[PDB]
């Protein structure tokens, strides 16, 4: 994105991941969220529950 980032906390490589990270949880919410909720047989209180658990993927950090 920018043209002047350090090389410790994130040399853009980590900043770019933040995008791709949500990019896989920003559209599906309105692209496939209906497909899941449909085959999942639940409500919004469970939809987020899936991705909410996937957001960690065994890291809780």
């Amino acid at each position: 994105g920018d043209e002047k980032r350090p090389r410790t906390a994130f040399s853009s490589e980590q900043l770019a991941r933040a995008k791709r990270e949500f990019n896989e949880n920003r559209y599906l919410t309105e692209r496939r969220r209906q497909q899941l909720s449909s085959e999942l047989g639940l409500n919004e209180a469970q939809i987020k529950i899936w991705f909410q658990n996937k957001r960690a993927k065994i890291r809780r950090s």
